[PDB]
């Protein structure tokens, strides 16, 4: 039957930092890695700021001749899945790369790509259109070249789930290895739509924050001030492994991965319902899953997207879910310094969840000077607050009423 | 121990008809539905013809108002969805919502739009990029408006694993009912690259057949002249259901879907390995998954592109795996008339595979006109050829690496 999972490799990129430590320093110090964007000019843009990975030299992972030929959000993921990979300490042989495989997932993909090539094809034609344009810039192809650089021959697929693209991929790299499809699974994703189409197409639809003049105070999570979401890039990845298979070769375990949620809203294309009942869903299911008492939940790493109705929605599923002991847990949005990395969310806070296990912190949400109305929960405002965390959840919500929850608690 | 998943619903739009029917009846005649690209300049391409879907009104599935939201790709996936959901006479109710999930996939996504919002990006600046211009394009939209049009609260997601991500859609949408997760999944994908994008993008990379003067024959699987793919625009979906909840209802049963097969060939970006490798893997796995020996395989729908490396590394894979019995089961590539619609190609083609056994048929490969070096299987070439079939496999391989394989087993 079905077989327990734990975590033993973590990379990142994020507006924060190029790596996992570095990243949460920041975390745990408050800092912002919102500033105004410099790689174009966003003079026409209604929002002209976000969260770029600073100083990212690819040619630590990748020859500059492969690196060319491939999109940021690409760049992105084989950063963040090596740095896993390494962590984990484990070796790649003919006896187990059968039973190691890849999910590694992003929202919207090669945008930038696409954008450039669309560049190409407008303002000279057709046969300007690079021969990497297909392999380069569709959303599978970190899981690809991954599995092509390490010889994985174990699961090798993508989830593209919008917002909740990185909950969706550990969750059911975990299922993998759970039922015995895998003892391996290197699972997060990677985003880069900091391009034309991706802030004019969120800024059309008017879901970013305008706060052009003060970017660092921009994502401010269930303060009333709130105005959208800031735009983020980087990557999540982190090694999943059946429990023996990493005791029986020492590896290092930071937490467990007990408990998996999906669930649809059923609601709206982009819109929560404000009353949280997919988010309360969700994590219904994945502590059902986990074999645990609501009770036991100490820290939540909220989607907490700086949007009116979204962080309204998660206060009434927490309320809904925990009743009194949501008085007692801990929530925050670590997306208050990150903001938001869409695809990337769910991976990045999956590593600052299990980090806030070994680490026994609530990371803070910054920005959160006046709490809105019913926002009365621990919100963690301003300071990490060092805590006693057994049991850490992390929640996603994406467009197309999309759902997941991750539920890890520490392993002794 | 594992619930068994039955196929009760069955949806489609292809280059050869607006449904399923339609589609079989030009399948089993060998009728071609690849024709000049209309409405659309293609002077300065070097490929100027495709299988396009004729004569698709979306108004029959969606309010005009809803269909100008959405890319063709998401109108194609909604189509099948309605299609196949209709076709399984299910239910939708409060007491079974929360155990209906939908996992509808694509390869690339919103090309065709991606095109159109970048014309006016360029030519007029980001203020007349439509403001449904994320959620519209984004490849978790079929399942998300799916999710919301009917009211499905189980899984809520979508694979994008290029060329593979019909097979691997279905494959994990049947994984989610065996180990109890849902009751009923939709899962399949739907595909529109027919974009200045899609043919110039394959067409940099020389991986596109240039038989301009005769397109009916420009898709000819293991023939010596064949000169690379046919790009084709559509959808498969499928209504996957636990046996004893569609025997309780009195569901029709097309066929049960008893094994699938993920696998990394981990070998090249775009290039399959000579010796067909990881298409053996994959194959062997399925089959092991179903608890079955090669000797038990029928009828094979072959990933069959009409590419020079794609179509002999099968050969290899098939004799590799079925050994002695690899000249005994027939293998088909339905691309010889569909061409290949990508993401959509496993979906579609899990479909002719599941009607192949309902009519003890072999579709046939049509313009196998000279077979190459080492092509002396049982391609049935030209004429469907009627013959006894218990076990179908559904082979798709893809960019990165990526292996999916299908096996459907009669029912009675
Ligand atoms: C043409 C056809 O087969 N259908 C099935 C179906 C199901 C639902 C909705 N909204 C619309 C349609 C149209």
């Amino acid at each position: 039957s079905r077989r327990r999972v734990v975590i033993t490799g973590m990379g990142m990129l994020s507006p924060l930092g190029l790596d996992v430590p570095s990243s949460w320093e920041g975390i745990l110090a408050g800092r912002s890695g919102i500033a105004p964007i410099e790689h174009m000019d966003l003079s026409a843009y209604s929002t002209r700021f976000g969260g770029s990975v600073k100083g990212f030299n690819v040619e630590e992972y990748l020859s500059a001749k492969e690196a060319r030929k491939l999109d940021l959000f690409i760049q992105y993921g084989l950063a963040a899945s090596f740095q896993a990979v390494r962590d984990s300490g484990l070796e790649v042989t003919d006896a187990n790369r059968e039973r190691i495989g890849v999910s590694m997932g992003s929202g919207i993909g090669g945008l930038t790509n696409i954008e450039n090539n669309c560049r190409s094809l407008f303002e000279q034609g057709p046969r300007r259109i690079s021969p990497f344009f297909v392999p380069g810039s569709i959303i599978n192809m970190v899981s690809g070249f991954l599995s092509i650089h390490l010889g994985l021959q174990g699961p090798n697929y993508a989830l593209t789930t919008a917002q909740t693209t990185g909950t969706h991929s550990i969750g059911m790299a975990a299922r993998n290895i759970a039922y015995g499809e895998a003892d391996v699974m290197v699972a997060g994703g990677s985003e880069m739509a900091a391009c034309g189409l991706g802030l004019g197409g969120f800024g059309a639809a008017r879901a970013l924050s305008t706060r052009n003049d003060e970017p660092t105070r921009a994502s401010r999570p269930w303060d009333r001030d709130r105005d959208g979401f800031v735009l983020s890039d980087g990557s999540g990845a982190l090694v999943l492994e059946e429990l023996e298979h990493a005791r029986a070769r020492g590896a290092r375990i930071y937490a467990e991965l007990v408990g998996f949620g999906m669930s649809g809203d059923a609601f709206h294309m982009t819109a929560p319902p404000e009353d949280g009942a997919g988010a309360a869903r969700c994590m219904k299911n994945a502590l059902r899953d986990a074999g645990l008492d609501p009770r036991q939940v100490d820290y939540i790493n909220a989607h907490g997207t700086s949007t009116p109705a979204g962080d309204i929605a998660e206060i009434a599923a927490v309320k809904s879910v925990f009743g009194e002991h949501a008085h007692a847990l801990s929530m925050s949005s670590t997306k208050s310094m990150t903001g938001h990395l869409l695809g990337a969310a769910g991976a990045v806070e999956a590593i600052f969840s299990v980090l806030a296990l070994r680490d026994q912190v609530a990371p803070p949400t910054i920005n959160l000077d006046n709490p809105d109305e019913g926002c009365d929960l621990d919100l963690v405002a301003h300071e990490a607050k060092p805590r006693k965390i057994d049991v850490a959840l992390s929640n996603s919500f994406g467009f197309g009423g999309t759902n997941g929850t991750l539920v890890f608690r520490r392993f002794a």
